[PDB]
């Protein structure tokens, strides 16, 4: 529940998430992560990025002008199928102050679990299908840089080296 | 490829019916099963039930009044995840003149090739995820009196029985 | 019990079992009448109204309610049919759901008023359709089951919605 | 046949035999009638005219003989008797004696018209009695057998009579 | 005599029925055949089933409407001989709340005894020479599982075990 | 498919009939067999009675007014069960212008097969199981004069000579 | 007795009796001749109303039923016989059959009478006709065995026929 | 063959002989009634007119001669006899005397008529008694020999007087 | 070519009839029987009804009225196929003073050579075809007493008899035989 | 019940049709049988002509002016007897836009059953024991080309090759069965 993005070198950002299990009353957790969301001017959020080793996956399309049940939140989540059809789309992420551009599916199809234990199934494409493959790449320890082009990941070097160092300079 | 319309105990009922590889202009194949289950009123057809071998569904959830892409075909499926919830739902087959209830998920997440063999990605619910799971089957040779219930089973024996016979007098 | 009970539900599929005590409680004739009255039907059996006794209560006019033009027929069993059957079209209030169904014209009959006696009537009428509705239901047959292949075949999706309906029972989900 | 029969005759313990052919035969109904009005009776059987079949007749009104109030039954069968019985005085044309019989005061009957049409009817009251006593006749029971312990004594002279009368026969 | 319908598990269902000497005045024991068999509404039966070891046989290809002289009965029988083609039909049975598809011969040629002790000879055929050969099996200790398929025999194993279950609790 | 009823004392009727194998495109001999029959006016005919040792038997119960499936084929027949109760009854034979009393059982319990050699099995009860024994001796070289009773087998004496003699007359090359 | 007896019987093939008490049994010979007219014969004997004793009786013009124009003989005995012979068409009340038997035209006979006197007699026509055909019933010898191949063939289906009837009636298993 | 023979004559002793040809000697027995209508009697045999032949023919209404109530008999022979007899007096052309002889009342015959034909018949009363009077003397059988006791003693004088007339 | 009807008892009436060879000259042997016919009121006449054993047949449905060429010839017959439909009707024969009911289909598939010797084939129906069965019967030597019903055999057994007495006068110079 | 006319190489039309059993509510057989005869320019049809193995035949001797009741038609026939005489007479059949002389019998009995079931017995002479002889033989799975002219029979050689080329275009993906 904390009030701490994560960036880039943190080892807790290349982890793998736990699935969650109680499903109930921690939906403030749901909460943290949006308020962290929606004050971080950004898109999606996973709980790794806020410290907590879940599964949990939240978002909003409309994150510039807030409302809620436009938000979309995704518990325990698996993609069972995906299209063949590829994309290079550009991406950014609330770890990385930086930007580019990453190829993955089209269209995903997923299962999940809602706020209270129950499990969906759902087709997600466009900018929902996006954000989905980001944030779930998340929970595995996964970072966009990771399934960037070899001509922007050397574009973006210096950046990358600049999160090092300002990571370097602290430790308790 | 026919007007031949199958009945219960024929072994090709049984059979797995193998992928679909020639993907143009055999559209009067799926031409062909459409009639035969138009003039036979019934809701939905898989190829075996023609008397092919081959991994095609049809339907039409509106039967009493025909209309062209009211019409959903579905060549090489597969059932990538389904739905916890289950329904017994009253169900029939035009390989039967026989009726009952069937117990089977609520909704299925699809995996198909449209007619010129490109896959799509689909979330089926209601009677549309009813249908589509009963012609799957036919598919790998599973027949709705498997999946039926104790009570359904029983009060229909006399007739599977009398179907039994009907078709022994194929020879003679 | 206010409670008419909807298709999928188990009871009425369950055998109605016989009326013991034949006396003092006839205000469970009189909640299967109100509600029969106030549901807008013609027939009413207790399994429909959540209770598996062999109880069954009708009025061809139920339109114009009126005491002793309602008939009640306890502990009833069907002792003979005429041979020549008819096709006329049902309903039921466990059913928004509509067909023909083939049942014998004429009914020879015996069963026991509310008093505890017994009695033999040759039921021929719609007082035969109904009493056939209503017996069944003391039986767990529905009127789906004596329905037409084709009426059958027909209703097939209402039906799932009333199972689709039904199965909100324990959709907290 | 003007053979009206009396008592110690064997044909009256014979088991009277199932119609098959219900036409033009309504000749030997019409003579059950003409015996049974000259004897003055309000019932009567074709055994106690010495036919052995299952036909049955009566007029509840013999004092004025009535057409429209004549009652003929073949092949019938009791389907119910009612619970609640009677002790009722009888007569037979087959015997100038009379005496109370114990029987259930309704039936539910089922029997066919003089032309071989079923019908179901329900008899109470004076038709359950006579129909009660003339059904035995086709079953080889005479109402002697269902008489009252007093009233079979108190009969014993004139059934010896009778047996007396009989033997007329081969006492030539 | 026995309203006594046995179930699986009872071991004289296995042993071998023995041959009936004095071939009358026991009428009474093949209606209470019949009568327990109408009750239990069902098909056919034979005397180990109601817990008398004698090799007696009955049935009604129309039990659902009960009429006389629409009733067979067998008394010490055997096949003399039975047809090379054969059947697979679903087959249920009194002992058992359970039903499989059986393979027997479609026509039988037999030799049995009547009512009276009279040896009659006769061909049955079609779904009078199921049900001989179901209750026949009866005769000789033989049980519908005996000969059901593996499939049918491992979809129906909870219920055998159940009724072995309900059975031990005559010895409680 | 011959146009040949053989009478009494050739051997072949004492001979065993063999078992049928070709069970098609041979109708014409067992059609000749009923044509044979038809004109010598008799009830039922075997194989052998036409010179064809094959087991094949034939009949029409009403042959006085003949018809097609009114007639009786039976292709390598066999008696699987028969009767207690006996039944003595008059029989002719076309190959022996004769008749007299023979005693065989009522009812008797049959397999076979048909002309296109698919089994059978079958409850002949009556004058098809009386025509039936009769056709089935032959196939077994049993002629009816063996299960005669002797007032009958002698009443019947002296046209079976006449029979024997008559047969001499196959090879008559002298007035014997 | 009413017993008319029919083909296949084993009486019909025995030899009957001499009749000794020679009255007051004459009723027996009427019911002979009753059985006879019901049954629209011409003639009949002893054996064929299961009676093993030697009388012949016949009524040449039976379709006119007349006490004396009815002949009764008891104990008869041929004692010459034409040398001339005739092909009749015969009947016999024991059999629903036809037949031609050689028989001779004119026979001459010994015979008794009601009481027990002796009578000679000349019997010519058709009256000898029936007397040879009884009296051949009263030896055991029935038309069949007088019978032409050709007429024997003709009837055997029919005597099959009865044969079977008989053994029926005995034991109908 | 005209004179009736008389008693003591012994052709009236020996046995006749069946008649082989029958021709177109009806003239034979013609005159067999010729000489029995002359002599006023109601039977005769060929024995009797010499002919030893089994020929026997009477008229029982001789008194007026009729031709079809003429009755012939060629090689008769008794078949069976009527077990009732009757003592009837007895007379004989070959003899002036008569007398009661004790026959059986019916006869069953057997006989051949005047074309060879044969033929069965029951004579009964005076055919009866004329027929078993000429049927022995085809036998050689004269009536005195069957008469009574009495009537033979009685009579044993005239038949004297007969065997003295075949005397010269 | 002979003009003698002939009688039931007569044995020739159950000899088999012979085939016709020499098919011509001889209209007179078919002439004389019709000749026989007319005189004899009767319908039809085979060749053995005038004591001639050869298979010939003739009639004439309308024979109250002689019409030549309303006549019908038929030498050599043969019955190829019969009606399953049967049919009873009152027979009568010039061999016989009787008359009964005999059993016969109702129409018939027949065969025969005209008097030049020409083959044909004719479906005859109705009476046409009651009158071929009976004289065809005949030329096998079978007589409608054979096929009659067992009620008209029974009923006119006297009948029958008196004719069989009455034929035994063939040798009747002898007294044996009475009328 | 096709409007599938077949051609000479169709191997159902040497098969033997089987008896005709249920005789009702299947004269839409006949009907559609009838149908493309008409359009077809036909005088005869049998069932295997129109891809049913079944022994029924039909004709009309004027096709040119279709007439009910001037069709004909023969359930499960069967040939009595046929003339001795014979005759040449030019034919053709739907199977084969092919003709020649085939010299069959003049006159036939017959026997069949109509749509209901009686059995009639008949004499068929001239266009129709010709057309029937023919319908016949293809009930039997015979061909007329089998009983055509030595002479007639090689004259139709190229025609009769046409075809079984032609139908062999049946399993022709392969191109080099091009006619
Ligand atoms: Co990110
Ligand atoms: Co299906
Ligand atoms: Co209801
Ligand atoms: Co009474
Ligand atoms: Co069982
Ligand atoms: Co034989
Ligand atoms: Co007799
Ligand atoms: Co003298
Ligand atoms: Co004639
Ligand atoms: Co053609």
């Amino acid at each position: 529940d904390e009030i701490k993005i994560v960036k880039y070198p943190d080892p807790i950002l290349r982890r793998r998430s736990e699935v969650t299990n109680f499903d109930d009353n921690l939906k403030r957790v749901v909460r943290k992560m949006f308020d962290i969301m929606y004050e971080s001017k950004g898109i999606g959020l996973s709980a790794p990025q806020v410290n907590i080793s879940k599964r949990i996956i939240v978002w909003n399309a409309l994150y510039e002008k807030r409302k809620e049940e436009n938000e979309r939140i995704f518990i325990n989540p698996s993609i069972v199928e995906q299209s063949l059809v590829k994309l290079k789309l550009i991406e950014g992420c609330l770890s990385f102050g930086i930007e580019g551009k990453v190829e993955r599916p089209s269209i995903v199809s997923i299962s999940y679990y809602d706020i209270n234990g129950y499990k969906h199934l759902k087709i997600l494409k466009g900018i929902h299908s996006r954000i989905f493959q980001h944030e779930f790449d998340h929970l595995n320890g996964t970072l966009f840089i990771d399934k960037m082009t070899q001509v922007d990941k050397k574009k973006v070097r210096p950046k990358l080296n600049e999160l090092i160092r300002d990571y370097k300079a602290t430790h308790s």
